[PDB]
């Protein structure tokens, strides 16, 4: 069929009002239909297309596809975190940023590593509904926060998925509008998908109770998902992970350039009375973002989600017998993370999280790689703190 | 031979092997980090530290399908990335043509979420469909907020009204405007909090996102108050002011790097065919989503239900610091009824802190550069500075805006 | 006159004699040089006025102009109700106007409102936003949730101990012990579900629950420090650092009461016919969604608000507030206010409109309640003091008159902003 | 002896009679027989506090308990000053205990706070972080800025065109064209940089300016009509959709107030020595600072806090602008506040504390600091009414005052935390 044509004759018929055996030349194709449209249709010339693994692409990650982007990756490590070790790689163009962190890495070593927890473990979906009257949602509200209404809604999410149970719900009331903020783990995937199917089962289970609700929107943006919110700051959303280290006073002054006292002066004027003066909500660290992107891109995630998985606030005391040594923290409570799914099903991604030992689904013990991916990220983030802080308070 | 091969290296890297490299590494005859100057190709030196890498791996066969080969490390060596290990394949699709301000604009859009290229492609067709949309600047300035110091808060306050005069300001723009060609300081604004004082120092930068010119400005400028008030001690060159890749609400109130203003009318007979939905359902699901529920969820400049997508594909294509995204999202999206009888949809996106540049960091990579060519802005432009880096902060806001129709579309047809 | 200080002591020092056998100005000599502080002027002298009297006479001479307090009332107040529970230092009262708006159609029910302030307009402004609400058939509210908050710091040597006491009072049985601690304190103490944040090794713990119809601050506290106390049983190296973290959130801005609640979180409504709104309000429906949609949503996003997207919930949160008794200062949190207009009825010309507000820090027991001239304006509405019957019902029915008052105060401005002065 | 109603109407509508000639009863009688409306009843009874006698007698047959005002007081109440300017439908008014914190070593004087609260132990607190700041030497204020403000919002055909308003608006010769306008509407009128905001089709324009020592809304809104008047020349399809758009911020929570300031930015220090921590505070710096920095910037923080880094602020605020005759709903934004506590001198043992308050809305002249009781409490402080050779200071000097009471509150409320109990 479309092997004995010509890629001049294929064109003809697309641009005359009327499929290829091979994912490439398709990408070839519609490059040149697209070259054709620009003014400079060079361009696209050294953007690059041969050679890649299109399959998992196509029907999954990526339309209109017409090549690649490369994004250099760099390795931060060792990073001794929870008495093992990562090589983290960090896909990023921006300069220094990896030997910043890799440096930060050096000092938490050096200190006997860091130990961090995950305090919290679930993904949400927050739709709005609207009933007749103000009195009718708070009716849906007050029969939400029976332990029978809840089991209903907790029976209709649960059927939809394996790995679909469903934690407290959330609610809030504007007017006649109601918010529930659907909240489950999803194995080792991300769970967005996993979630909104749990939750339009769910709100059909809740229009059997009252046939007058109309759903008006699957994400009411009490989600949160990919703006900034005070929601997903003060309840989690995802994995909400803590992450610490002390740094010996020597290791400061030797490796970081710098002092405890020091230390702790920046990060308190900058990460806490800066932010505070600049009106942030959960931005309580220097370039926590930086670090989240990187991952992000190297290691298949969802890179616009850094708007909420960035959210950080970085601690730094005094520590230890003559009060010299350097206490830090970061927590960060909501992290969007996983290890299966989206990105991460292509190979050049699975390869930075086969790096960290995360890559895909943790058979033994469904969502253990992404709560690792998590802990990691917490980590890795902890060391581009410290590293920062240390070069803004030497005072370049 | 061990000994033999660092007579070698006395004259050359190139003449030895993998193995006798590495092998000059395990037994401690000469350091790791000497080989980043020893070993004189770029390709090379990747290669030897990803084979490095892989023993320490718990499982050593992790970066087979990492690709490494024949890519343009130049570019990137002691300017982009260090402990290089390879490159990491981001799919780029096109959404278009997207029908902005008499122009069409086929957008780049670098992303492994499904169906994300086809939704944005969609409102593309409906704005094109209804006319093309149209988009402004308001404001253009990158900044960097430092924190200072003095003795007391009497000080600081000294200090701000010295700033606030005509005097103390120009004295402060010149040592500032002297650093760069594009460097011209507009009116500073500062916060005291007790004996600290918060300095936002903001101003173009040509085509660049403008971070290093700033700080160079930042510090000479500093410099020259430091003369004026001795005892002013430089806490940090960034004191969270700025607010740079945190949320931050001076980004969304004062602005930061380019505010865009971008709008657009849709027949209602194309949000019928093309949307599969009403003007009506629309906007009920915009007020409600994007105004009631950001606000019921406590949210600063959150007012939208997707900028983040559009903007984060964007900028991972046409080389963008993409943690900059955290800021650049910032958008509100409003709707509302338009025409005889109300059956059209007027729709506008309003993105205040769009942080982005043509020309330095990730725009200096080649294949960032054909993104950036594909829409006839990259790099610098000679007649008129800054205006690559607004077309493609309008195209950003634009696309955005028809990210913003499909998705609210989708969402008000349910199922 | 005044004879010397050894004879003003043994004076003072006679249980048959006292403070009653000394001259005003012999009590200012034995202040003017020690003996007495000035704080011990309740305790010791005759009569509370008469301690008043002599308070401003020694602050009259320290001021500048010797006649500041000429106009500033104190006599014939009752003070015995004041001293020792509502203030201290005193030298009078402020005497603030009230006003009434009603009568106030809310839930089959109507309600004379009073409300103290000096702002011209506001009562009157009030007062016809409830006409419209009245011709409108009435007004609807919910109670959505009821419970104080008391949020202490505390912090263990490591994060990861800290992690380890979030994880013990996440467990059920952990809790269990908790809230038998805290509900031994007081009949009215019964704690809700726990929410807890981790900074580093600070933990912040949120202790939530009812307190009759108390707002509940005194109760909440004494709960938090015996639950507290056996927490520290089982976590020994356990610092408790403050008994309020800010994490409550108390008489300060904060996205947590907006989105968990504090108090009384309510929400009110009703529709007013097309008639009504350009009869009475001078304005259309069409007119007031539109400067609802882009003043109260719009425009307080703009502003970079949290819980500010209202017009001036505020204006009618602190008049109540001050006329009723109830601690003024808490007016920071709630005022915290949505206001929502919408198009309704058939024609689609009738005006929906609704507030919700979920953080009403209120009572009618304790504080300047216990005061008979606020609690001469509880008593107007119904809801002075404790029910026994039904305890918590007048401060519920207070939080939702409160919300109705803010919606019709809503009503009335948003209309004359609508129409142009 | 009480007449017919046809009888009573003549009397009433006989000029030299009216309702003097009537009695309480006939005038009740013919306001239940709808011959009267009650609100007419404040122009046609010829004493104040008649007209607040009667209609607290109507008032009471529609409560459920008829005896509920008893408590509450109006007699002998100077009612010509509040009504037609501070208050409608009065009936009666409401006392709030006046305390006294003091002295206040505030810029080498002294300041007796008047403080109406009825919070038990808030101004004994409060006295007691005063003596702190005393007996260490005294505390530093400034003013950072001043201008109130107001925040219309305008609507233009397309966002192109309010883009267009906005580049105008920026240019020395449009704003030079609306500066003009709003300054000659009156003598204190400085109309300072213009901060605008666009939102689609919307336009924010956030008008500042001094308003000598009025709070300045009357001020500020008047020479804002004028303004807006001379914009709508240079752009005819402009739309004034409200006078307030929310983007001022007046009376709700707002970054922009925070961040830009509104009405006195002001900032407050001081350096309490270890010795003074020590016998008055009865703790350490250490354990002030370490309570400081994770409830006051780490809890606020957790609590998702805009502005609220601070323990009580709004306790303070509260009390002084209830005393001194201020919009007590504007202790909203008023109350902002970041306190700061850092380790000073050899040892780290002495404590430096700070609080910068950027947005205290106050005023020394017009509304209810017209009323004389309120106008002593001014007086004591000597900030009361204009200042003449200066226009501005005693509005100023009340600013510096209330974020220096404040840190005394903040000083004192910390020590407290610290402590345990
Ligand atoms: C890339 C690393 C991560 C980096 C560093 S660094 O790695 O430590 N040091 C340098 C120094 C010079 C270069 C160069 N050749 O231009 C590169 C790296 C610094 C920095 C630190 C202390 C200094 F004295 C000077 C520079 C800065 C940096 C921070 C705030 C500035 F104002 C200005 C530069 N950044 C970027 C952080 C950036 O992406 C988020 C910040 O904007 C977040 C924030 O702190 O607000
Ligand atoms: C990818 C596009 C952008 C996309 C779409 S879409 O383009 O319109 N349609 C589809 C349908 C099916 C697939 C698939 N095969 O998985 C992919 C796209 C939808 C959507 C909308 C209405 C619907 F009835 C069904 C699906 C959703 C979507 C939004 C909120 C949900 F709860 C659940 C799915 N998303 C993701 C938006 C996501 O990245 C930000 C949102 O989380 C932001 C927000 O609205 O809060
Ligand atoms: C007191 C009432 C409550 C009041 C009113 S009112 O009830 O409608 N009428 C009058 C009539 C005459 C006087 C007088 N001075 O003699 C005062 C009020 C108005 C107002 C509003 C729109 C108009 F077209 C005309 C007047 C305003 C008011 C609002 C925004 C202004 F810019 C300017 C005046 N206010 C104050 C509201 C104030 O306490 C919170 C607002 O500032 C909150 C906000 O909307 O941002
Ligand atoms: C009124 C004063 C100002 C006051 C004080 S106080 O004046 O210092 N001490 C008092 C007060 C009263 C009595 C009494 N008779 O029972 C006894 C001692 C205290 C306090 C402090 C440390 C303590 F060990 C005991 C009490 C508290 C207080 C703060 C947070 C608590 F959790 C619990 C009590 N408050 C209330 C502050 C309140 O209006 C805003 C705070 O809630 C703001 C905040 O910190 O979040």
């Amino acid at each position: 069929g479309a092997k004995f044509l010509s890629d001049a004759e294929i064109i003809q018929l697309v641009n005359a009002k009327h499929l290829i055996e091979t994912h490439e030349r398709g990408v070839s194709i519609r490059r040149q239909l697209l070259s054709k449209k620009l003014s400079e249709p060079s361009s696209l010339q050294y953007l690059p297309y041969r050679d890649y693994n299109y399959s998992l692409v196509m029907g999954a990650c990526c339309e209109n596809v017409i090549g690649y982007m490369p994004i250099p990756v760099g390795v931060a490590g060792p990073l001794c975190l929870d008495e093992k070790e990562f090589q983290v790689p960090m896909a990023t163009t921006e300069g220094c940023l990896v030997a910043s962190t890799n440096r930060g890495c050096r000092a938490i070593g050096l200190g006997g590593g860091a130990s961090s927890r995950v305090l919290a473990d679930g993904m949400t979906r927050g739709p709005v509904v609207r009933l007749p009257r103000a009195c009718d949602s708070a009716e849906v509200k007050a029969w939400l926060e029976t332990s029978e209404g809840f089991a209903v809604i907790k029976e209709a999410f649960d059927s939809t998925s394996r790995f679909a149970r469903l934690q407290k719900l959330h609610t809030s009331i504007a007017g006649r509008n109601l918010y529930i903020r659907f909240q489950s783990r999803s194995g080792d995937a991300m769970g967005m998908n996993m979630i909104s199917k749990g939750t339009e089962k769910a709100l059909s289970k809740l229009h059997e109770y009252f046939p007058e609700m109309q759903i008006l929107a699957v994400s009411g943006n009490y989600c949160t998902d990919k703006k900034p919110a005070a929601i997903n700051w003060i309840e989690g959303r995802g994995k909400s992970v803590v992450c610490e280290a002390v740094i010996p006073a020597k290791v400061v002054r030797e490796v970081l350039k710098t002092t405890t006292e020091a230390m702790i002066e920046v990060n308190i004027n900058k990460n806490l009375v800066g932010s505070a003066m600049a009106g942030s909500i959960g931005g309580y660290n220097a370039h926590a973002a930086n670090i989240v992107t990187a991952i992000y891109i190297a290691c298949g995630q969802d890179a616009a989600q850094n708007v909420g998985s960035s959210n950080c606030i970085t601690l730094m005391e005094a520590s230890g017998p003559t009060n010299e040594d350097l206490y830090i923290s970061c927590t960060m409570p909501s992290i969007e993370i996983g290890t299966v799914g989206g990105g991460t099903n292509l190979l050049p991604q699975q390869a930075c999280l086969q790096m960290l030992g995360v890559q895909g689904a943790c058979k033994d013990n469904p969502g253990e790689n992404a709560r690792q991916l998590a802990r990691i990220v917490c980590g890795t983030v902890m060391a581009g703190e410290l590293s920062l802080m240390a070069a803004l308070a030497a005072g370049h």
